């Protein structure tokens, strides 16, 4: 009788086993992809993250699952790709020349095959990491749910001429569209997600990362606080970011108590400007990118600009105090490689001169300047003459070696008058004049807040870690300017020996000197400048912290810093958009 | 020095700034007419309104609070009857009426129904006039006022289209209100409607779960599991409600409780009744007719002095009424008088048996083409074919005396209200959910779900054996507890003193003076002693059975009255986007020309 009532209760269990599997929520997982489409190359960027469909509530994504699984290789760059498409069909040094863009309209199918060879190698990089780090479990749930596809172009094409860059994308669209069906994996995109975005938007999906990841923007109980007047405040202080790319530099904030602006000053409200949800905590957030500021760019426009002062530049030589003492090379702004003799190999190639850029966009050609005589004169005044062929434009004139003199003061006030406050705003920077910026100094003249601010990039973080490491600067720096001063320099004047070991930079410890840490001195007075106007603005940050990645709960680091998290939680946060897009339509809207 | 002075303009610009992008609150009122079956009363309400910038205007459900319960006038049925009295003829009950010949007298009905409307509108402005301040009275007047008029089991029975062309017209009255006062009324067919026994039931339910805390939405009353699934923190308690016609017996299904398919139960959130942010539940929401207080009261003297076992010579012996007690042979209204006699009402309106004998006519569509329902009446000892008198009338009968023996009362209480042969007339409703009888509620369907009894009577039962010390302060609420309390109780003699009549207790245990309401209070004490044991026969027994008037809120300050009234308000007010487009889109200037 016991075994009899006991055999009862089992098939009771059975059928409210399958009762709640009909009943409750199922979790299944999704993989997301953003295609950085940036300045010095176009990588793609696989994540993951855990959808969960409810009866009746549809499907929607966990924002705090989200998490990188591998950034991949680093691809030819979309301007590269449309250059080389106008160097064989719009003939070779059309930098120089007057072309009809109108009979560039015949050679469109010319290049869908350009670009088909960039989208096959990164479709095939995304398809390399997706079977590397999923199991036959998770590829199922991957490939039945749908893989959608963000591709966004930032400095590399922001500056480029005529109708080419989004005539190029909605051909890149079609690419996404139409993969390969033999892995499965079933990709799609819109014009929605896969467009160029703008460089206040590349700083508001930066910021929207930083505080996703760091745990300081949320919706719920948490991370979030409703007032006895029914609005949402968020618990910790929302944090502001710096990135500094290859082209262009954000500077990114949000404004504490929503502070008096002028009305020329432009701030963004995340919801009103339907950067998140209504449900988010609200914030009004200065949002502005710099080109020419980025790490190739700037150290381009530096070369051209001190070495045609008549103070730099004596009988060919041109003497560089953000070099160190005895380094030398020759007078171009070509990628610099550093040889184990010691010497700097300039490469002499159009493609790999860090001018390029700028002295394509500064071209009598480009109806930006033949149009317009504000633009000319902003290329005239940081030494591009438009008119000049493009050879010309780059060649730093009457000048054959550039010699380093080693003085971080006179660095500091050259990177000043060139970069961070210079008498004209450097080319190809309407949107960030449309702000009511101009250049750096004028952000934190115009707009300070009392939010913390957090500085990415490569070489930003390089420049305080390799004077932590020589003891120079304390274990636990706040952002002090004097303190980051004094410790720069003593570190940049310091004599290069050339030993067997190479070329080591002698301090009173000792480092080598390589074609990343050898014009580091540059960035290192960059970052004080930078941090001398966030002290000289009436609103002054809590602290100042350099991070390259953000550690998730469990120790290890959900996702890398970068608007890559920020353009996803835009689209995935507006819980009903999102469901219409990525599972209504989904893959299946590209179907015959 | 001019660093505080600059600070006090920049906290001028951020108070404005604040007051634009801050949400700000107004009161407004509710309007609840229980339209049962004894009565007609409005019932005044007070929430606080939250209107945010891009989120409109909603109602904070916990901010909800009774004011006032109004003065009782003139029933629907009553209405109705006046008008089929002098429009269709009197006595209409025992002839053949022509239905369609009735519509050349709708005119007539809406001045009938005009008169107690007016009559709701002037009780309702005294009260909102008496209560509120001048700041308040603001507040309320530019908002509007929601009226939601509901009909129970007073018209629930009623034959024909009459109810029906009643409610189009009560509507119209509602929303065309005195300029004069200033409150802004108005309804619409989805508020002001007739509701059934099972919504009657389950919007008690929703009201006695909201004012004790334990329906929500929020984490403090609410929890979500692993699987995205919302659960009440706390278990949904379950309600039976006692009025004048009919008995509520609702109850939410805890666990995997498998019910058969001829029993229906009803999904809050599947039936629309609470929204998809709350958590589910599966409730048994059955109503009873000829079981509330007035209607049960007649039924069982009807069927007790139809029985041989208890009419001798004229004389029937009652064992629900004390030794001593005397009175007429009818179920008309009993007023116990000084002198100990007991004067009973031989009027037709104030007769207990006259709602069911009106049901029970040849002449109305439910009797003379179902034959069911006529077998139903005639179990009952009503006659159809019989005039409406002689249906009433309890025949071969003089004298009802009282025995006081409370066992037999119970045993009576039982084969005639609880568990009949037939199902009791006019309840087709509680049939086709799958309940017959109330005996049938436990056997079919059983929760562990703690229970709560309302009625003035079902506590009265309660309060009086707790007072003579007959019952613990403390109740659980045990079976044989209460039958052995009351059967002391209800042995009682009656001995009419120089101050009345008094309830002498045996073993000189105490005294009370005996009147019109506690008479006859043994058999409800009986009928409560009859569903505490088919609750307790159950396979599923309720945690513990609770006897409450209104529920204490967080002040101690009792918040609401338990009924159907907060549930009906919680029904149409926690659809955030349908509410805030009937009550602030449309409002009361839908009813402008
Ligand atoms: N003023 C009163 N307040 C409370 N109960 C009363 C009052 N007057 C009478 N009663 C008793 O309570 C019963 C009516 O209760 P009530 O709550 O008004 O239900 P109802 O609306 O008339 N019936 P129903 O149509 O089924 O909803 C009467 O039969 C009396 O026993
Ligand atoms: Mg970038
Ligand atoms: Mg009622």
């Amino acid at each position: 009788d016991a075994d009899t009532e006991k055999r009862i209760n089992v098939g009771k269990t059975h059928l409210q086993t399958l009762r709640n599997l009909e009943t409750r929520c199922h979790d299944s997982l999704q993989a997301l992809v953003v295609i950085d489409a940036g300045s010095s190359s176009t990588r793609t960027n696989v994540f993951l993250a855990k959808t969960r469909s409810c009866p009746n509530k549809g499907r929607s994504i966990d924002p705090d699952s989200i998490q990188l699984i591998r950034e991949g290789k680093r691809f030819t760059g979309l301007r590269v790709v449309l250059e080389e498409w106008l160097d064989t069909y719009a003939g070779k040094d059309w930098e120089s020349r007057p072309v009809d863009a109108r009979l560039l309209f015949q050679y469109v199918p010319q290049m869908h095959e350009g670009a088909k060879k960039l989208m096959q190698l990164l479709e095939e990089d995304t398809v390399a990491i997706l079977d590397s780090q999923l199991n036959e479990e998770q590829k199922v749930q991957v490939k039945a749910l749908g893989i959608p596809v963000m591709l966004c172009s930032t400095a590399g094409v922001r500056d480029f001429h005529e109708w080419y860059r989004d005539a190029l994308f909605v051909l890149l669209r079609h690419l996404i569209n139409n993969p390969s069906p033999a892995h499965g994996y079933k990709f799609f995109t819109n014009p929605f997600w896969t467009r160029p975005i703008t460089g206040a938007e590349e700083g508001l999906f930066a910021f929207i990362t930083l505080n996703h990841l760091s745990r300081r923007l949320g919706e719920d109980p948490a991370r979030s606080m409703i007032d006895e007047y029914g609005v949402k405040h968020s618990r910790n202080d929302l944090a502001g970011v710096v990135e500094v790319g290859g082209a262009s530099a954000q500077i990114v904030f949000p404004l504490q108590e929503g502070t008096v602006l002028p009305s020329s000053v432009r701030a963004v409200n995340l919801q009103r400007e339907r950067l998140l949800p209504e449900r988010y905590p609200s914030a009004d957030v200065v949002s502005v990118s710099f080109m020419q500021l980025g790490m190739a760019s700037s150290a381009g426009l530096f070369l051209k600009e001190l070495c045609s002062n008549d103070e730099f530049l004596q009988g060919g030589i041109c003497s560089n105090p953000c070099l160190f003492k005895g380094f030398q090379q020759s007078c171009s702004a070509g990628e610099v490689e550093v040889r184990p003799d010691g010497s700097a190999s300039v490469n002499e190639d159009v493609r790999k001169n860090r001018l390029k850029p700028l002295a394509t966009y500064c071209s009598v050609h480009n109806p930006e300047i033949s149009f317009k005589v504000t633009n000319e004169m902003q290329c005239r005044e940081n030494s591009i003459d438009p008119t000049k062929p493009l050879a010309e434009r780059m060649k730093i004139e009457n000048c054959s070696i550039i010699e380093g003199t080693g003085n971080f003061d006179k660095c500091v006030s050259q990177v000043e008058s060139i970069l961070v406050a210079p008498k004209l705003p450097l080319p190809a920077n309407i949107e960030a004049a449309s702000s009511g910026f101009e250049s750096v100094d004028q952000v934190f003249r115009f707009a300070s807040s009392t939010a913390p601010m957090f500085i990415t990039g490569r070489e930003m973080l390089a420049s305080i870690d390799t004077l932590k490491d020589h003891r120079l600067l304390r274990s636990d720096f706040s952002g002090d300017v004097e303190e980051l001063a004094e410790a720069a320099r003593e570190f940049c004047s310091s004599e290069v020996i050339i030993r067997t070991d190479g070329p080591v930079i002698q301090l009173p410890g000792e480092q080598k000197l390589n074609s990343l840490n050898f014009d580091l001195c540059k960035t290192m007075a960059l970052t004080v400048s930078l941090l001398r106007h966030m002290a000289a603005g009436e609103n002054q940050p809590s602290f100042i912290k350099w991070e390259k990645s953000i550690a998730g709960p469990d120790g290890k680091p959900l996702a890398d810093l970068g608007w890559q998290v920020g353009v996803i939680l835009h689209h995935v946060l507006f819980t009903e958009e999102w469901g219409r897009t990525a599972y209504e339509a989904g893959y299946s809207h590209n179907l015959e």
